[PDB]
């Protein structure tokens, strides 16, 4: 359960902005797997995505500042099995895919799409590999600061994003007017807070009403609801890839969850079944998660955007795969080598 922080640019300045096709001919496709990109090339890819969506020119972002901001964001992640920089990078890449494939400019303002992308990069900053309940039970400093207000980790991720912006030479919004700077801060707050599953459960009925009634580009509340759904779709986007990706990501999620469970047992507390390596049955847990969480999210995206139908079908397909592998996976927890390669 010990996950380190790396700390407390010239290569990026020389040629950090590359045309996206030079990274991969399939870079703008829903079939691209951003986790296949070497970690050392992710900062360059973030700049390339911002350049390709024309945010650098349109918002007059200073490249050296953007380069330092990206490197600070990357250094802001610890190394738990799942909630690390590679997860934030892939979430950010999915946000770029939504922009490239769904024509978001017809549903949201350019500033909202910009905030969505930046929020994707920052959304799990300084994650400790533990959930909100753990912060409360361990009586952590983060729970002392935010438990009374809800979404302990999410409030911390936002606070860490703000601290990066307040670091000298990293303020990418420095030249914005007081009104636009505040709007960026407000959007990032709401978008990051939408990554709390408890928040998604609370607004579901309203998201399912919006899809039923149809999207209204002049309803400010519809813009807020869409941003929440888009953020959760980016957060769970590993579920829209091939079966090898979903299987590997399930292995990382449970390595992280089981370490939290071992830590709660060492504290003399009984963990949730899904966090207990002696009780958890991963195929059944993934089928419930796919059915209750990911599948309804992508079905809502399909209802609002017809081009997103392939995403839902890919998620439904990965859920069907868990049913088929459950015959070959006959143990609780993970095998001794923490790998699901045997499947
Ligand atoms: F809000 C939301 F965006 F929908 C969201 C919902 C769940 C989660 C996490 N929990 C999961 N639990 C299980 Cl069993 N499998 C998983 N696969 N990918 C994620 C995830 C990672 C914390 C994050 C965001
Ligand atoms: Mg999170
Ligand atoms: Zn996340």
């Amino acid at each position: 359960s010990l996950y380190k922080k790396a700390g407390f640019y010239t290569k990026l300045l020389h040629d950090g902005i590359q045309p996206v096709a030079a990274i991969d001919s399939n870079f703008a496709s829903f079939t691209y797997t951003p986790r296949s990109l070497p970690e050392d090339d992710t900062s360059m890819a973030i700049l390339s995505m911002l350049q390709d969506m024309n945010f650098i020119n349109n918002y007059k972002i200073d490249c050296p500042t953007l380069a330092r901001f990206c490197l600070m964001v990357k250094k802001g992640y610890r190394d738990p099995p799942y909630h690390n920089w590679m997860h934030a990078f892939s979430v950010s890449h999915f946000c770029y895919l939504l922009y490239k494939n769904l024509e978001l400019t017809n549903y949201l303002e350019d500033i909202e799409i910009f905030a969505l992308f930046i929020s994707c990069m920052c959304h799990d900053l300084d994650h400790r590999g533990t959930n909100n309940s753990f912060q409360v039970a361990s009586k952590s400093v983060l729970a002392a600061l935010y438990s009374s207000e809800g979404s302990v980790m999410e409030r911390h991720h936002f606070a860490q994003a703000i601290a990066i912006l307040n670091t000298h030479g990293c303020n990418i919004f420095d030249h914005f007017s007081r009104k636009d700077y505040q709007r960026m801060l407000d959007l990032m707050r709401d978008i990051i807070l939408a990554t709390d599953l408890a928040h998604h459960l609370r607004i579901f009925k309203d998201l399912q009403k919006m899809a039923e009634v149809g999207y209204d580009r002049n309803n400010k509340q519809h813009h807020r609801l869409l941003l929440c759904l888009l953020m959760t779709s980016c957060d769970l986007s590993d579920q829209t890839k091939g079966w090898k990706t979903t299987r590997k990501i399930a292995e990382l999620i449970y390595k992280e969850f089981f370490s939290q469970g071992d830590l709660e047992k060492a504290m003399g507390n009984r963990p949730m079944e899904m966090m207990d390596r002696e009780k958890a049955y991963i195929p059944e847990l993934q089928i419930s998660f796919m059915e209750h969480i990911a599948m309804p999210i992508y079905k809502l995206l399909q209802d609002l955007f017809p081009k997103a139908a392939e995403l839902y079908e890919r998620v439904a397909s990965n859920r069907e795969h868990w049913t088929k592998v459950s015959h070959k996976f006959t143990i609780r927890g993970l095998p001794s080598n923490n790998s699901l390669d045997f499947l």
